[PDB]
């Protein structure tokens, strides 16, 4: 990805599996 | 992606499989 | 991936799985 | 990854298997 | 990876298996 | 791909070339 | 592709060529 | 691939060239 | 790969080139 | 790989060239 | 791409962003 | 890319970012 | 790539970033 | 990459970040 | 990389950064 502002102001959970960025 | 502006404010959930960015 | 900023303000959790980055 | 940012303010957990970066 | 600020201002766990960097 | 059953029975011939899975 | 399954009873060829899955 | 069960019964061939997994 | 289950009853080839798993 | 079960019951040969596991 | 004759005979610019070829 | 024939008989650019090949 | 003939007759640059071949 | 013959006749920059080759 | 025949014939400069060939 490019320039991810990911602010969500609480729980955050990121879950991937094999990507291929 | 790009220049993504997550936000939520609350729960941020993000649940990936095998992808191909 | 580049410029991330992950600012959550909370509860943080990143799953990855054999990713090609 | 390059220029991460990652301060989540809170509880960080990283887990990942088997990557290629 | 590179250029990595990792502040979480808390509790921080990075775990790894068989990485490729 | 995921959860292939792959039985033929017979002869079995995969034959594949620069793939992005 | 997700639960293929390929069962011919008998010659089974599959030849692929650059596919993004 | 996931939860591959490659049973032919028979001769089985395997060519794959440059994947991305 | 995971949970490969390659049982042919037979011949088994398999022939990789410049893989990246 | 993980949890790979290979067992043709047979002739088995595997052929790998410069691969990133 | 397969086959591509690329020959302007000139200036010769490629700009490209994250393809999956 | 396969069988490429990049002849510009001039100035070549080739700008990339992120590829999956 | 595979079987490139990159003969510009000039100048010739190339810039790639995290690329997966 | 294979087979690849890189003859600009000329001035020849390559540059990489992080490659999976 | 296989078979790589880079003769520029003039300036040649290569630039890699992290690789994993
Ligand atoms: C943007 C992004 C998030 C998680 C994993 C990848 C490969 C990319
Ligand atoms: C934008 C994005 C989110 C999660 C995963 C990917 C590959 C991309
Ligand atoms: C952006 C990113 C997060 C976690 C793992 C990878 C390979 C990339
Ligand atoms: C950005 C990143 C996080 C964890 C592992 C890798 C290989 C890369
Ligand atoms: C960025 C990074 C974190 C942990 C392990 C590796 C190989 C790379
Ligand atoms: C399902 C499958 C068969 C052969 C190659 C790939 C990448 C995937
Ligand atoms: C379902 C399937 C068969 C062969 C190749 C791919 C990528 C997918
Ligand atoms: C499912 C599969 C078979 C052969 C090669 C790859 C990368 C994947
Ligand atoms: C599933 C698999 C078979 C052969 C080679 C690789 C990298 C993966
Ligand atoms: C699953 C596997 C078989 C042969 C070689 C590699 C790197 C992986
Ligand atoms: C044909 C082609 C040109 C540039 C980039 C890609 C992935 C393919
Ligand atoms: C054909 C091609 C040109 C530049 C980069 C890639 C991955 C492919
Ligand atoms: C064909 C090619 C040019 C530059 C970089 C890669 C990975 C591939
Ligand atoms: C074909 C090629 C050029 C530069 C770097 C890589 C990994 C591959
Ligand atoms: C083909 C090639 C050029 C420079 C560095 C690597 C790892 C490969």
């Amino acid at each position: 990805c490019d320039n991810i502002k990911h602010v969500p102001g609480g729980g955050s959970v990121q879950i991937v599996y094999k990507p291929v960025c």
